[PDB]
Parts: C-alpha cells; sequence; structure tokens
C-alpha cells in the first residue's frame, strides 16, 4: 500500500486541511498523528512526506538513487523550467549535474580559483559598505549584489560594477522572477490545476524575464567562442564549449547551446537569492546577539588580523565563526521542505510501496530543528555547533542544503561566500542597530514554502 495519511476528500484531496500559510508547520502537525512517513493528496496527486532524521536519511541517503528524481508540478512546464539542472530528470540531469559539479570545483575552471573570485567580491562588498558612510541602511540590495556578482564571474569570467546597467537589470529580472515565484498563488494554487494556466500574464512576465537573461547569456557565449583558448578555459562557458567540442561525436548531446543558457539561468536562480537572504539574515542575527558578533571579531583579529583578506584556510582556525555560520543556516531554515523529489522506480520503504514518479516532500525543518540533536532548536545559539571545549561540532543533522544525490550544487560555493563575506564584513565594521537589540524580532516570516527575515536597518561603522 501507500503510507497512511489523513483520508482525502474526493478530488481536492487533502487541500483544505493543509495550512497553506506555513506548510512546514502543517507537515509537522501531521507527523504528530501519522508519524514520520505519511501520504497527502494535492488533487489526486499523491505526495509522500518524510519527517525526521531517520526517515530522511534512509530515503535520501540509503535509498539515494531511488529518491533522486525532481518532483514535477504544472509550474515546471509553465515557466519552462525542466531543461537545466534544478528541474531536470534522468540522463539530462545526471550529466549536466556531474559536469557542473566538476566545473565548480575550486580549480575547476583554469588558473583563477573560485576562492579568488569570491575574495575579490568580498573586497568590493566592503568598499560599497564604506560608501554608505555609516548612515542607516537596508542592506538588502548591497548583500544581493555580492552573490549575483560571484555567479557572473563564475560564468562570464568578469565581475561587474555595482552600477553597470547590464548588472542592474540582470538583477532586476532575477529579483522580479524570484518575488513572483514565491507567491503562494504561483507556487501552490496554480498547481491545483493540471491543465488550465490561471495566471497567464504572470507566466508571461516570467518567461519574458528569462528571455532577456537567456539572450544576454548568448551574447557572452558568442564572445567566448570568437576568443576561445582550448588550453586556457577561464569560466563556466569556456568549460561548456569544450565539453561540446568534444561531444561533437556523441550526437545528439545533452550539451548544447540551449542546455547551456538554461544551465546558466538555473545557476543565477539557485545561486543568488538564498545566499543573499542568508547573509541578510546573518547580519540581522548578529545585531540581535552582539556578544556573538564580538566573539567572531576576536577570532578574526587573532587569526586573520586587519591586513589581508580572509581565506578559506582560516576557517579550520575559527571554529566559533564556523559554528555561527552553521547556526545561522540551521536556525533560519530557508527551504523548509527543500525542493520536491520524485522516486525513480517503484519501491518498498520500510513497509510501503511507493510508485515510480510519486512526489516526495522532504521536511528539512524536522532535521534542522530536531530538539534532541539541537536542544531549544528555536533559539539561535551557535553552541548548537560547539563541544563543551569550544571546538567545532559537526552534525549529521546539518542539512540546510538537503542530502543525497540532489544535495545543493552550490554547497561549497555558498559555504565560501558566507564565510568570506561575513568575516570580511565584521573585520572592517561594527554593526549599529537603530532600535534596541531587545526589541528587534528575528523570527522567520514564512509565506507558504518561503522563509524570509523581517525588514530592518542598520549602520556599518568602520573600525
Ligand atoms: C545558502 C545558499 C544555498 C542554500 C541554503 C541552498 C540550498 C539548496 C537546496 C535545499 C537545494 C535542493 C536540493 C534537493 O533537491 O533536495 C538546492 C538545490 C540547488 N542549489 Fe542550492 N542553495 C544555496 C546556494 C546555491 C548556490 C550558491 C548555487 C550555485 C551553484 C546553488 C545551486 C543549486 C543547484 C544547481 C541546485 C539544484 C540541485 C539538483 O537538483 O541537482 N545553490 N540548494
Ligand atoms: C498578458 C501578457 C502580459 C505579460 C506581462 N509582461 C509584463 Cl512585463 C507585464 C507587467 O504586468 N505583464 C502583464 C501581467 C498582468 C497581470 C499579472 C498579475 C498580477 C497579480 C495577480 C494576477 C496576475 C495575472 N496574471 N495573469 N492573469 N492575471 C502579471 C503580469
Ligand atoms: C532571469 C531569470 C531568473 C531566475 C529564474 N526565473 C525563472 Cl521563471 C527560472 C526557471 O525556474 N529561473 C531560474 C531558477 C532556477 C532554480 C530556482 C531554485 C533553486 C534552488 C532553491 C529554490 C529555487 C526556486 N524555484 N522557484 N523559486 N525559487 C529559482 C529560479
Ligand atoms: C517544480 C518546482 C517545485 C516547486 C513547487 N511548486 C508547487 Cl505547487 C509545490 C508544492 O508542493 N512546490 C514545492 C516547493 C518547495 C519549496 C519551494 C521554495 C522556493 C523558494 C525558497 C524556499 C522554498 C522552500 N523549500 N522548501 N519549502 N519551501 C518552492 C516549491
Ligand atoms: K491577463
Amino acid at each position: 500500500k501507500l503510507p497512511p495519511g489523513p483520508t482525502p476528500l474526493p478530488v481536492i484531496g487533502n487541500i483544505l486541511q493543509i495550512g497553506i500559510k506555513d506548510i512546514s508547520k502543517s507537515l509537522t502537525n501531521l507527523s504528530k498523528v501519522y508519524g514520520p512517513v505519511f501520504t497527502l493528496y494535492f488533487g489526486l496527486k499523491p505526495i509522500v512526506v518524510l519527517h525526521g532524521y531517520e526517515a530522511v536519511k534512509e530515503a535520501l541517503i540509503d535509498l539515494g538513487e531511488e529518491f533522486s528524481g525532481r518532483g514535477i508540478f504544472p509550474l515546471a512546464e509553465r515557466a519552462n523550467r525542466g531543461f537545466g539542472i534544478v528541474f531536470s530528470n534522468g540522463k539530462k540531469w545526471k550529466e549536466i549535474r556531474r559536469f557542473s559539479l566538476m566545473t565548480l570545483r575550486n580549480f575547476g575552471m583554469g588558473k583563477r580559483s573560485i576562492e579568488d573570485r569570491v575574495q575579490e567580491e568580498a573586497r568590493c562588498l566592503v568598499e560599497e559598505l564604506r560608501k554608505t558612510k555609516a548612515s542607516p541602511c537596508d542592506p538588502t540590495f548591497i548583500l544581493g549584489c555580492a552573490p549575483c556578482n560571484v555567479i557572473c564571474s563564475i560564468i562570464f569570467h568578469k565581475r561587474f560594477d555595482y552600477k553597470d546597467q547590464q548588472f542592474l537589470n540582470l538583477m532586476e529580472k532575477l529579483n522580479e522572477n524570484i518575488k513572483i515565484l514565491s507567491s503562494p498563488w504561483i507556487q501552490i494554487c496554480n498547481n491545483f490545476s493540471p491543465i488550465i494556466d490561471y495566471f497567464p500574464g504572470t507566466h508571461n512576465k516570467l518567461l519574458k524575464n528569462v528571455a532577456f537573461m537567456k539572450s544576454y547569456i548568448l551574447e557572452k557565449v558568442k564572445e567566448h567562442q570568437e576568443s576561445m583558448d582550448m588550453n586556457n578555459p577561464q569560466d563556466f562557458i569556456d568549460c561548456f564549449l569544450m565539453k561540446m567540442e568534444k561531444e561533437k561525436h556523441n550526437q545528439p548531446s545533452e550539451f548544447t547551446i540551449e542546455s547551456l543558457e538554461n544551465t546558466a539561468v538555473d545557476l543565477f536562480g539557485a545561486g543568488t537569492e538564498t545566499t543573499s537572504t542568508t547573509l541578510r539574515y546573518a547580519l540581522l542575527l548578529l545585531l540581535k546577539h552582539p556578544e556573538v558578533t564580538a566573539k567572531v571579531q576576536e577570532e578574526i583579529e587573532r587569526v586573520i588580523g586587519r591586513n589581508r583578506s580572509p581565506c578559506m584556510q582560516d576557517r579550520s582556525h575559527m571554529p566559533y565563526t564556523d559554528a555561527v555560520v552553521h547556526e545561522v543556516q540551521r536556525y533560519i531554515d530557508l527551504l523548509p521542505t527543500s525542493l520536491p523529489h520524485a522516486v525513480t522506480c517503484d519501491i518498498k520503504f520500510r513497509n510501503y510501496l511507493i510508485p515510480k514518479g510519486t512526489t516526495i516532500l522532504i521536511s528539512l525543518t524536522s532535521v534542522l530543528h530536531d530538539n534532541k540533536e539541537f536542544p531549544n532548536p528555536e533559539m539561535f545559539d551557535p553552541h548548537h555547533f560547539l563541544d563543551e571545549g569550544g571546538n567545532f561540532k559537526k552534525s549529521k543533522y546539518f542539512m540546510p542544503f538537503s542530502a543525497g544525490k540532489r544535495i545543493c550544487v552550490g554547497e561549497a560555493l555558498a559555504g565560501m561566500e558566507l564565510f568570506l563575506f561575513l568575516t570580511s564584513i565584521l573585520q572592517n565594521f561594527n554593526l549599529k542597530s537603530l532600535v534596541d537589540p531587545k526589541n528587534l524580532d528575528t523570527t522567520p516570516v514564512v509565506n507558504g514554502f518561503a522563509s524570509v527575515p523581517p525588514f530592518y536597518q542598520l549602520c556599518f561603522i568602520p573600525i
């Protein structure tokens, strides 16, 4: 059989029992009734929900391959999103993923490392923060530019100037699509309808935005072709063309110009917003707990001092910082239900039959907020990642990037941006709150499957 669930209604399945507002709260409530594995219907569509470390680890990790499909909804084809990495399945995905993992290796693309692209961005970021002359600031935009720029430098081999028009509207489009894609109407409700697209105009703005981005990418591709150096690949495009001019005899190939721009658009989509929000929420949390910021600053001072840029080598020497960054990710739980999975064939799971192509919802929340692994899991507290001797304490339960065969492609990259951007910020600034710390609220604003910090302002005071 399928795993037990609330018994559906005919046709609207379980829809009107789900708290649409905070899905992860609802999934957790359900697990109190039906335990760690359970089924929900979203309009005939069966969705098995995994809750808790044990359930998640066995699916994602022990049954890795079987749990490796991307769950597909109406929106997947309504915004043409199954032709890059994030929303691909089968051979197309295996190939572009394995390729993309190779290229995004630290030395994956020539003599400039990923570290060096990030280090550069950290200096520019510190610079822009100086330019605000310690005056009150919504860091939203500035923090957003840094991750967007890292993506640009990884793909086109250039960073941009933060005022370069080509950069601003590239971010605008991305920012537009992101905000749209986070509407519950779009993310959810328009998915209760298999056939009729109920937001034509919206899907249109979505795709028009993609086209702008896709066309800009093509310009850079034509430029990369004319200036090709086979022995000197320098970014993601160079690598991709070389994989092409090499698959030329395996026609037709998973690697085409079209799969390139789609992969690029994927990386811009997956690479900016979540990193950007993670930084924005890190600063919020740092303001709220200035003792925490104080300790990071001690670590920076003692390990890196005020001369050079920080660098990834430093992290092994800065367990307290490391614990902070982890604890930020853990606490804010930005993707409460990851992205959706599908099984790749039919399988028995503990005690059930799950049919090839059935949608799987992983509850990351249940893992990040395990109250035995992380006592008081709703308090922000970097001690969740420290031993009683104050060394870094790894946790199997650290899954803000998911786990298994679909684990975030930017795990190592995001981990480097957060460390370098955070340590550079605090090396060069103290953070002044407007309101008093005691009043400021840091609890996540949840909208469906989306988690976001409260609006806030602060000042970046030089040292
Ligand atoms: C804090 C920053 C980030 C977090 C917390 C994060 C988290 C996630 C999560 C939860 C997934 C879905 C995994 C699943 O399907 O089970 C995901 C997928 C992905 N992330 Fe990230 N991500 C971040 C940043 C990045 C960046 C910087 C890149 C740039 C390469 C990136 C590229 C991707 C890609 C390509 C996927 C899709 C993986 C696949 O389906 O094969 N992400 N990320
Ligand atoms: C018809 C083709 C036009 C596509 C389009 N490109 C851009 Cl750009 C605009 C700006 O609104 N638009 C139009 C657009 C119109 C309404 C929406 C919209 C906003 C809020 C709630 C529902 C809708 C919607 N989308 N489709 N029908 N109603 C979104 C985009
Ligand atoms: C100018 C283009 C802006 C980015 C964007 N707009 C569209 Cl539409 C696509 C296709 O999904 N994309 C690419 C896209 C790829 C992956 C995601 C994704 C990656 C990891 C975690 C969540 C997200 C997600 N998907 N939907 N909203 N946010 C977001 C956007
Ligand atoms: C085809 C792409 C899948 C996206 C999607 N469309 C609908 Cl509808 C569903 C609901 O099951 N879902 C599942 C879903 C889960 C998370 C997100 C998301 C987007 C941006 C930032 C965080 C999240 C997130 N991940 N887990 N919970 N919320 C979006 C959709
Ligand atoms: K319309």
